């Protein structure tokens, strides 16, 4: 029998989702970051909400800018977020994928000279994420091609063929670093849950638009790999940090990567059609869920950030997990029919609009203290784009419509 919220709750939440959408992120993003000195976006916009177009800029930001605005108008038709998806990209080939030896660049300055070189996996993902939505939203070949360059270059020189996975950074000429670190954040270890999902991610897109036969088996061994080696079904949570041998090398847990992991790795399995692996997959993701659920969630339905390596609960809600929060709670109660997750998805919008919106300053805070107080930190930077908290709202706009049509019409 099925529990299902009635349908004014229902559209009036899709309906709050869109208004987010349509009137704040992405109203912001249009309007706030664009650089008419150097073309493309600024990498950064302070506190204030004062842009800084000569600021050092980021591939993962570029890539996540042109992927949402891609997404946005492929599912909204909204003329002005092809007009932006279309400035990222033109800005993107010309100054972050490296004509030479392949792949996007770490870092440009703002006028595009090549800043630091390095050839991160993580960022090489996101390029083939943001490539293959554009391709799908306008049929681009020249984007499609440059997706799958980078897809082979992953795998001619990334892929560890012993152990499964993937090295997680090169320099300009893909020889390995031995510091694969995206930021003085992350544990110095070979291997990252972080790095995987992305590529994970980046493949099941790459899939849709270019269903190659090798591309399937890699994908697949990503599936496996996470079921094996990266979840644990001992606590709910994904395993952070790993050697070689996908050998356990941290103890931290993450819940924003846990709540993402439990919607991503069923999309990646359904995009395969992968029959066999979809169970353990469901079983998987359920139990992600319901782990942060019950662990990972502030009274009001927010998302804590961590519990660090020495055991540390970091009670800052920072704006990425709540926006995960949102998809994987919807994706959890589409999955299991129990409405409780319905309700953590409700409570976390809640919560999305009443504290972490920045009403005065447009889009989203970073982080919210635990006493509901914002931090003054960047509003957009190398780590903070729109993808996390647009993706969350087109991703919600699309299950809310689905879970309308149970009604069936006569
Ligand atoms: O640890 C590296 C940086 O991660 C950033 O958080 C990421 C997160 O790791 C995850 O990949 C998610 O999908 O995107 C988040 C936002 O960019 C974090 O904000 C940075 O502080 C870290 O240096
Ligand atoms: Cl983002």
């Amino acid at each position: 029998t099925e529990t299902i919220p009635d349908v004014r709750r229902l559209r009036a939440l899709q309906a709050e989702v869109h208004e987010e959408l349509t009137e704040n992120i992405l109203k912001f993003w249009a309007t706030r970051t664009h650089d008419p000195v150097h073309g493309g976006f600024v990498g950064r916009v302070g506190p204030d909400g004062r842009p800084h177009p000569e600021a050092p800029r980021g591939a993962i930001l570029n890539a996540r800018i042109l992927w949402t605005f891609a997404a946005a108008y492929r599912q909204l038709g909204t003329p002005l977020y092809r007009e932006m998806a279309e400035r990222a990209y033109r800005y993107f080939v010309r100054h972050f994928v490296d004509a030479e030896h392949g792949g996007v660049y770490w870092m440009v300055a703002a006028d595009g000279r090549p800043l630091d070189t390095r050839k991160h996996v993580y960022a090489q993902s996101f390029a083939i994420y943001a490539l293959s939505e554009w391709h799908r939203a306008t049929g681009g070949e020249a984007a499609l091609a440059l997706a799958r360059s980078i897809y082979d270059l992953i795998e001619t020189h990334c892929a560890d063929r012993v152990h499964g996975g993937y090295v997680e950074a090169c320099d300009r000429a893909w020889r390995p670093l031995e510091d694969a670190r995206l930021s003085a954040k992350d544990a110095p270890e070979p291997r990252s849950m972080n790095t995987h999902l992305h590529v994970l991610e980046a493949y099941a897109n790459l899939y849709r638009v270019w269903p190659e036969t090798e591309l399937a088996a890699r994908l697949q061994a990503l599936i496996e790999l996470f079921l094996r080696a990266i979840y644990h079904p001992a606590t709910g949570h994904l395993i952070l940090f790993f050697d070689e041998r996908w050998r356990p090398r941290s103890r931290a847990v993450s819940f924003g990567h846990d709540i993402e992991a439990s919607w991503l790795l069923l999309e990646a399995v359904d995009v395969l059609g992968q029959a066999t692996l979809r169970p353990r997959v469901q079983q998987a993701s359920l139990h992600l869920a319901r782990a942060t659920l019950a662990e990972g969630r502030a009274p009001d339905g927010s998302l804590y950030y961590e519990i660090g390596e020495q055991g540390h609960l970091d009670t800052d809600r920072h704006w990425w997990p709540q926006a995960e929060a949102l998809v994987g709670f919807l994706n959890a109660y589409q999955e299991s029919g129990e409405v409780l997750f319905y309700e953590a998805a409700e409570d976390v919008w809640r919560y999305i609009r009443e504290r972490q919106r920045d009403t005065r300053g447009g889009e989203w805070f970073a982080r919210v203290r635990d006493d509901g107080a914002p931090y003054p930190d960047d509003k957009v930077d190398f780590w903070k784009g729109p993808y996390h908290n647009g993706r969350a709202c087109l991703e919600a706009i699309q299950r809310l419509r689905h879970l309308l049509e149970h009604v069936r019409s006569r």
